[PDB]
């Protein structure tokens, strides 16, 4: 019903993210700061030497299996349409090395996908029962990307002193330090969207512009056929639960729902 | 006959491809460098990138009013609507230049971002007959019109200072502090191919746009006049280039009015 915004991102997606509500009359969300990439308030010495990357010599798109960002990524995982082959893991995701400055490659090569941005039309919603929510507008096919979780990257030391954690991904140990994006305070549309114990969505660790190995890029990619007017969700995961479901217990209506 | 050697030498990096032709002798395609099409480094440069200390603007419009403060960083915004400079803008003592940034309340397409728009032009890297390679635009290009920004490597004054080949060197000078140069002889874009003129058609402008480290800015060649289509780039390498290879060659800029032959 009420359009309360033509585009939460004024401009800055490939396409606007409109907003809508038709259940009470609360305004578009304004608490936050739209960035559509992932930023920093205190510093994060991520390694962007550019001699330390990883980088493919082909002379074709990189669609061979001497790719060497392919190798990385296990192989490339990426058809001819940009989606993740049928045989892609869901349960339990590879990292994905794409292609980048350093390769031989053309900016067009097949190994190129959540460096091109969001493509989906999407529409943030007022759901009946657990607030702000993210909808799809148009069909979505299995393995595609559809946006990445973006927000301020903190250490934990600084996550375990904020008050509010609804909006952390954790981005846990591949060694002793660990890090995570919190999008309370700076973040894009992903942070409305809200859980599901079948979800349509599954987040996957991507490397692009670097290969600092403490932070991965959260990209989330379809499991499956997402019909025009479809929530968006994804498992939130049993951190969250195991402290969030002392409050309040899940509203995801599948039947086979885990928390609830 | 003009042999094409490449049909892009930013292998689709840029928003238009810019082939490589040559016409005078039989040398292929530079490729001693890596193209890049943006600022890359080796060594760390611990650019401050904290969100919270952006100046940023809150217009409700356009940005094209007289309270933007990005505008007002940049002592006015001197973009018209098409993205040119205005003529008043001073080719011979161009100031900093602000752009907005990703902290500004405004849209994306606001008046005050041109150089973020990344390069348009039809740009052609050619062989001449007496300076190596240069660039040539395809197409007319308007007065005021940001054609190329100067790509490559950052590195601190210390590094420059122990490297042997200094031709593709651009100071970024600093009244107070530490001094940085961005090397183009390893990592660069088309703009290290420009050649060096008396009378250039091109000015380079110091702009910022994601961060606002005074230590590195970036910069920007625009359009100091009509540029045809055909006609050569070049800008002003400065007194500091020519008082070191002014002993090994002169200007072959061919103006009449050449102050380094
Ligand atoms: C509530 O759900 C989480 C809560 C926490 C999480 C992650 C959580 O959900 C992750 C998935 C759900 N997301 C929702 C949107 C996107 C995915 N992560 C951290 C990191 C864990 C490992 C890496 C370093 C810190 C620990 N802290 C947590 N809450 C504490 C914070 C500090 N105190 C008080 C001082 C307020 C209370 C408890
Ligand atoms: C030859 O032209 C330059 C030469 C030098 C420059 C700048 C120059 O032209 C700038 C304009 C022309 N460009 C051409 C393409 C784009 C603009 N910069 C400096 C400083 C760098 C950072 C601190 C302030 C200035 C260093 N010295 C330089 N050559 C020395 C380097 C070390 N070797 C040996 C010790 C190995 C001795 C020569
Ligand atoms: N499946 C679910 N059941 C109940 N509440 C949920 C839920 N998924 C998400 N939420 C709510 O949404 C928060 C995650 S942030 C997701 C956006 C949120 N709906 C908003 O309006 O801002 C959680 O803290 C929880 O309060
Ligand atoms: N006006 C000029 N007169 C003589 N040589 C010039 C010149 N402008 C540029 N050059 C040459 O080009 C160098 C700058 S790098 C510019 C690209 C270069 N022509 C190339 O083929 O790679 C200078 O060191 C000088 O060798
Ligand atoms: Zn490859
Ligand atoms: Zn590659
Ligand atoms: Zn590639
Ligand atoms: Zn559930
Ligand atoms: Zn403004
Ligand atoms: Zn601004
Ligand atoms: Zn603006
Ligand atoms: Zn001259």
């Amino acid at each position: 019903e009420r359009i309360v915004s033509r585009d939460i991102a004024r401009g800055y997606e490939r396409i606007p993210i409109p907003c809508v509500n038709a259940v009470d009359s609360e305004p578009c969300p304004s608490n936050y700061k739209y960035v559509s990439q992932n930023c920093v308030t205190s510093p994060m010495n991520i390694d962007r030497n550019i001699t330390h990357l990883q980088y493919c010599v082909c002379i074709d798109d990189c669609s061979s299996s001497n790719c060497m960002c392919g190798q990385l990524s296990m192989r490339c995982w990426y058809d001819k349409d940009g989606r993740l082959l049928p045989e892609f893991n869901m349960a339990e995701p590879p990292l994905i090395f794409e292609c980048n400055h350093a390769c031989s490659c053309w900016r067009n090569c097949r190994n190129r996908v959540v460096q091109n941005g969001l493509r989906a039309r999407l529409q943030l919603y007022r759901t009946r029962d657990m607030g702000w929510g993210v909808r799809s507008l148009q069909d979505i096919p299995p393995g595609t990307f559809v946006c990445e979780y973006v927000g301020e990257l903190i250490s934990d030391s600084e996550a375990d002193v904020r008050e509010e954690d609804s909006y952390l991904f954790d981005l846990d140990n591949k060694d002793g330090e660990v890090y995570c994006i919190d999008a309370r305070f700076y973040g894009n549309v992903s942070r409305f969207i809200n859980h599901h114990c079948e979800p349509n969505l599954v987040p996957v660790r991507v490397f692009m512009a670097h290969q600092d190995l403490r932070f991965p890029r959260i990209a989330f990619f379809s499991t499956r056929l997402i019909e025009a007017g479809e929530q968006l969700g994804f498992d939130y995961g049993e951190r969250f639960w195991d402290i969030k479901g002392k409050l309040f217990s899940c509203r995801c209506g599948s039947p086979k729902c885990r928390h609830s």
